[PDB]
C-alpha cells in the first residue's frame, strides 16, 4: 500500500487517543459515561489516600498541624477558613516559586547552570524520557488530598512549555489568593456556569446510526448550532442557528432556524439517498413526525467559537472523515465525539 | 422538539436512574455485568479499607500523643484515662473492619432472603439475537408460578404469557397441566412472523430460529417480590406512556431501560 | 429445559469464563480494552496496598505494644529487650518495602520474554465493520511464518489461511514465495460476496470494501505458543459444536467468545 504511512501514523495517534479509560465517553450510552466517571472517581480518591498516607512525616514537619488538624476536624468557622486560606495561599506560592526556578533554569543555557540546577534539569529530562518510552507530587495532589478545595468550596521547546505552564499556574494562584483574601473580609464581616452545553439527541427508530448534537452557547444567549450524523449512509449535516431581530408587518420576532425544522430538514435530506435499504427510508418517514429522544447532556471547558470551528472542519474535511467515519459503530460515535471536542488535534 | 413539561421530566428522571455505572447491567451482555460487579467490589472494599485506615490512624495518633506526653513529662493522668476511653471506643469502631456488617446487608432481606429470592433467566434467539430476547421468570418457595416476557425490539413487539402449572385429572391418572416454555417461545415467534413490519431477511432468521432451542445467557436474582414482578410485567405489556420511553431509543439503552422497568415497575419515570 | 445437559454444562463453563470483567476484552473496540486494562491495574494496586496495610498495621501493633510495655515498666534492660527486638524487626520490615524481584517476570508472563511472542493485528472492513473482521497473526523468531483468520458473522463464515513464505526457485532466479495479505483479503471478500444468503445491499458494501485498504483497529499480544495459535485456528474452523456454541448469540458476546476460543481452543468449552 503506497498510501498508508501518514494515515498510519494518524490512525495510531487516534487509537492512542481513544484508548484512555475515562476519556471520550460514548455519547449514546449513559451507562458508559457513568462507568467512566465512577472509575475516575475511584482512582482519584485512591490516589489521594495513597499520597496522604505516603509521607505524613516531611509533610508534618513542613506544614503538619495547619492542614491535617483542620481536615481531621472538618471530616470556629472563621478561624478554620482563615487557616485554610493561608495554607492554600502558601502552597500556591511555593508551587509558583519552584516551577519558576525550574523555568529560569530551563532558559539558563543549561550548559551553564550550577550543579543543583543541572541535577534538577537532568531529573526532569529523565522523567520526560520515561514518559516518552511509556515520591511524586506535582502540587494538585496536596490540594485534592487533604480536602482543602472541598471544604473551601533543542531543549528550549520544553523550556517554553514549562514557562507557559508556570505562568498559567501563577495566574490561577494569584486569582485564588485574591479570592481567599476577599473571603477573609466576608467572614470578618476553574470556569463554571459559563461552559458550553451540548445536548445529545437521537431519532427514535434507528438511533444507533442517526443522531445529532444541539449546542447552545452561554453569555451570548442567541447563538447555537445543529450537527447531525447518519452513519449507515455516511451523511454529515451542519447548520448554524441564531436569533436576529426581524420585523414582520408591525410586529417583532426572532427569525432564526428553529431546531424542529432543522431536524426535519436533516431527516428529509437523509431520506433522499440511493443507499437506503427501502426500509431505512420508512423508518425516517415514521420518525419525521415525533419528538426526538433526549439522551443527556455533555459539558466541557472550551470556547463556543472553537466548537463551531471544529464542527465546520469536520463537515468539509475529506481525510478527517476518511479516518473518524470508517469503523465499528461504537468506534464511530466515540471518534465523532472526540473530533468534536478536540478538533483536528485528534490526528497528530 | 416542542414538549413543555411531561416527556421532558420523565426522560430526565429515566436518564438519572440509568446514569449510574453501579446498577442495572445490560442483561444480554455478561461483560457489562462483570464490569459492574468488579466496580461494586472495588467501591465496597475500598470504603472498608478507608474506614479501617482512618480508625487505625486515629488510634495510632492517640497512642503517639500519650507517648509524647509521657516522654515530655518523664524527666497526664486525666489524659491517660481519656486516652484509654478513646482507645476502647476506637477498638470497638475498628472491630467491624473484617466486614462483619450483615445488618445493612440483611436490611433488604426483610421478607426475601436467599434460596427464596426469585430467579430470572435471560434467553435470546440464536440469529437476530441483539434485537429479540426474552425472560423466563421463575419463583422460589412456590415452585409452581412462572411467566414469560418476550421483547422484539426492532419491530416494537412485546408479549407476556403465564406459565403457571397446576394439578389436573386425566382419566385414572393425574398430571401437571399448564403452558410450558417451548410452546410459549414457538407461539411468540409465530406471532412475530405475521407482523406487517418485517424485513424479508429478519423473517428468514426468525423462521430459521423457530426450529432451534434458544440460547441461555445467564440468570439474575433481584430483590423484587415475584408478585411485584408480575405486576410490572402487566404494566409494561398494557400501558403505553411508559413504553413510549422504554421501547424507543438505542438498543443498549432500550435493553437497560427494560431491565430497569422490570425491576422498579413504574418508578423509573416519576 | 432445552435439549441436552452436556450443551448446558459447556455453555455454563463458557459463561463463567466470560463472566469476569477483567478478561477477554472486545477485540474491535479499543475503549473496552482500555477499560479492562485499567480495572485490572486498579485491582492489582488495591491488592498491593492491602498487603502493605497489613504489613504496616502489624508493625505498628508490635511497636505500640513494646512502647506500652516499656512505659509501664518505667512507671532494667531485661524488660527493654523485647522492645529492642520489636524496634529491630520494625526497622528491618520497613526497609523491606520492595516487590520488584524477577519472580514477577514469571508471576505475569511465565512462558515467554519480550520480542519472542506473536502479535495479532485486528482489522475490519470500512463499511459493515461490526460484522466482518479479521486477525492477522504474525509470530516472532520465525522470519517467514504468519497467518490470516477472517470472520463474517452476518452469514456465519470463518476462513483461515497461512501466509508462510518458503524459498522458491523460478527460472534461474529465486524468490520468497508466500501469500500476500492483500491477496488473502481480496479472496476472503470474494468468498463473502458470492454467498447465496445475500441481502443485495450487503454485497454492495463488501464490493465497495474490496477497493479500499482496511482500517487498522489495533494490535495486541498474549503469551501463547504460535503453534498453539495455529492449532486453535484449525480448531475454530473444523469443529461443529464449537462453532454452534461460539458463533451464535449477541454480536458482542460472539466476538468475546471468538477471542476466548483463540485464547483456549476448546478447553474453554469443556
Amino acid at each position: 500500500t503506497g498510501e498508508s504511512y501518514g494515515e498510519s501514523v494518524k490512525q495510531a495517534v487516534l487509537l492512542n487517543v481513544l484508548g484512555s479509560g475515562e476519556e471520550i465517553p460514548d455519547p449514546l450510552s449513559p451507562g458508559e459515561r457513568g462507568i467512566q466517571a465512577k472509575l475516575k472517581e475511584l482512582e482519584d480518591e485512591q490516589r489521594n489516600e495513597l499520597v496522604r498516607l505516603k509521607y505524613n512525616d516531611k509533610i508534618k514537619e513542613k506544614f503538619g498541624k495547619e492542614l491535617e488538624e483542620v481536615y481531621n476536624f472538618m471530616n470556629k468557622q472563621f478561624d478554620i477558613l482563615n487557616k485554610a486560606v493561608t495554607s492554600y495561599n502558601k502552597i500556591l506560592t511555593e508551587e509558583d516559586l519552584q516551577m519558576r526556578r525550574l523555568a529560569t533554569a530551563l532558559q539558563k543555557e543549561i550548559g551553564e547552570r550550577t550543579h543543583a540546577e543541572t541535577v534538577m534539569v537532568k531529573e526532569y529530562r529523565d522523567k520526560i524520557d520515561a514518559l516518552k518510552n511509556a515520591a511524586v507530587a506535582t502540587g494538585r495532589a496536596i490540594e485534592g488530598a487533604y480536602k482543602l478545595k472541598k471544604v473551601i468550596n533543542p531543549d528550549n521547546a520544553l523550556a517554553v512549555s514549562v514557562l507557559s505552564k508556570n505562568r498559567a499556574i501563577q495566574e490561577n494562584h494569584k486569582e485564588l489568593m485574591h479570592i481567599k483574601n476577599e473571603i477573609l473580609p466576608r467572614f470578618k464581616k476553574i470556569p463554571r456556569a459559563q461552559q458550553p452545553q451540548i445536548h445529545v439527541y437521537s431519532a427514535p427508530w434507528d438511533s444507533d446510526d442517526v443522531f445529532f448534537f444541539h449546542c447552545i452557547s452561554h453569555h451570548h444567549a442567541n447563538e447555537s448550532f445543529f450537527l447531525g450524523f447518519d452513519l449507515s449512509i455516511d451523511l454529515v449535516h451542519y447548520e448554524d442557528l441564531t436569533a436576529h431581530w426581524h420585523a414582520l408587518g408591525a410586529a417583532q420576532t426572532a427569525a432564526g432556524r428553529t431546531l424542529t425544522e432543522a431536524y426535519r430538514e436533516f431527516l428529509n435530506l437523509a431520506i433522499s439517498n440511493a443507499f437506503g435499504t427501502q426500509m431505512h427510508t420508512r423508518r425516517l418517514v415514521r420518525s419525521k413526525t415525533v419528538h426526538p429522544i433526549y439522551l443527556g447532556s455533555l459539558h466541557y471547558d472550551i470556547s463556543f467559537s472553537d466548537l463551531r470551528g471544529n464542527a465546520q472542519r469536520i463537515v468539509y474535511d475529506d481525510e478527517l472523515q476518511m479516518h473518524i467515519l470508517r469503523g465499528p459503530i461504537h468506534f464511530q460515535r466515540r471518534a465523532i465525539l472526540g473530533a468534536l471536542k478536540f478538533g483536528c488535534k485528534v490526528l497528530g
